[PDB]
């Protein structure tokens, strides 16, 4: 069980961006009800999301930011031959440490 200890300006949300993860994903596994954090505060993490269908609308930037990584990471990852992405394309993700 992964966590992240909570400093001075964080938020749900840029703390979320940093690890790939979702705000409704750490409320849900921590219980939370409010976007109200303190300093000092440990929120566990969920693990990393390994694979992402490619939905219409998605693009690398996007996705890059929504799993905390780089369009350079996702195309090394998955063998793009450049940097478009295709519906139905499984993506893999990188673990923790590539990110
Ligand atoms: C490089 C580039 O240009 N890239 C862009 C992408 O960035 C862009 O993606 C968009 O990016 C937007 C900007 O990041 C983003 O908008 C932001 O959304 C989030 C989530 O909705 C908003 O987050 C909320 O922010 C407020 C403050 O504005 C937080 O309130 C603060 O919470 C803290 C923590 O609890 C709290 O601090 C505590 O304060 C008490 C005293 O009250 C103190 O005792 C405690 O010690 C203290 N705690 C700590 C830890 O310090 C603080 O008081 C309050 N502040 C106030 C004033 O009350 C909310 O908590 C926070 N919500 C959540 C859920 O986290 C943020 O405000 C938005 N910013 C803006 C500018 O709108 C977009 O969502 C994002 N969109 C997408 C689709 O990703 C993309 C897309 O355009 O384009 C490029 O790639
Ligand atoms: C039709 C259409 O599609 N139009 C498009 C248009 O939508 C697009 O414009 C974009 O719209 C989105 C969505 O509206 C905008 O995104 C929103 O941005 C705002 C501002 O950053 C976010 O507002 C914050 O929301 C949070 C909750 O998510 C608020 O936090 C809550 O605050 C209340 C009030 O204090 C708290 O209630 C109090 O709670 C205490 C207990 O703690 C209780 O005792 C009190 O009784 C209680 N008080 C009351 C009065 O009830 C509450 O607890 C707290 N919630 C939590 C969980 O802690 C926060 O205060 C809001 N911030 C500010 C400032 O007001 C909003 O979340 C966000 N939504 C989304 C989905 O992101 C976006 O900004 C906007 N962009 C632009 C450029 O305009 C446009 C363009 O995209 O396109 C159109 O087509």
């Amino acid at each position: 069980q992964a966590t992240y200890t909570v400093a001075p300006g964080d938020t749900l949300y840029s703390i979320a961006r940093r690890y790939g993860t979702t705000v409704e994903e750490l409320m849900r596994l921590n219980g939370l009800e409010s976007f109200l954090l303190q300093p000092g505060q440990v929120l566990k993490l969920p693990s990393r999301e390994r694979t992402h269908v490619v939905a219409p609308g998605d693009t690398l930037f996007s996705l890059a930011r929504r799993y905390g990584t780089t369009v350079e990471a996702l195309m090394r990852l998955n063998g793009l031959s450049s940097p478009e992405i295709k519906v139905g394309q499984v993506l893999r993700l990188p673990e923790e440490g590539e990110a």
